[PDB]
């Protein structure tokens, strides 16, 4: 599933994720943008043969099973192919443990290189 950014916003404010741990909404909406394009089907290999899965690109090298990635770890106990459906359920209870995880969102990438420092509220603007 392709998401509104409007649409996902709506989604991960009902799943408890505007503030959770202190970022505000327009942070996850802007992570999720540059992480997959809002697309829960978008996957992308890691240099070290790791996959990234879903609308937040959680990792397979610690977070979910996708059984090929040899000596990883599972913190989420989820199946990777979970954090692809159109329900965002799971990526979001995944997203919670990782951001939980000490170094916020700087575990994503593209929202330290694109999002952190920016007017992130832009994301949610005009939404209902
Ligand atoms: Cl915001
Ligand atoms: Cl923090
Ligand atoms: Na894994």
């Amino acid at each position: 599933k392709v998401f509104g950014r409007c649409e996902l916003a709506a989604a991960m404010k009902r799943h408890g994720l505007d503030n959770y741990r202190g970022y505000s909404l327009g942070n996850w909406v802007c992570a999720a943008k540059f992480e997959s394009n809002f697309n829960t089907q978008a996957t992308n290999r890691n240099t070290d043969g790791s996959t990234d899965y879903g609308i937040l690109q959680i990792n397979s090298r610690w977070w979910c099973n996708d059984g090929r990635t040899p000596g990883s770890r599972n913190l989420c106990n989820i199946p990777c192919s979970a954090l692809l459906s159109s329900d965002i359920t799971a990526s979001v209870n995944c997203a919670k443990k990782i951001v939980s995880d000490g170094n916020g969102m700087n575990a994503w990438v593209a929202w330290r290189n694109r999002c952190k420092g920016t007017d992130v509220q832009a994301w949610i603007r005009g939404c209902r």
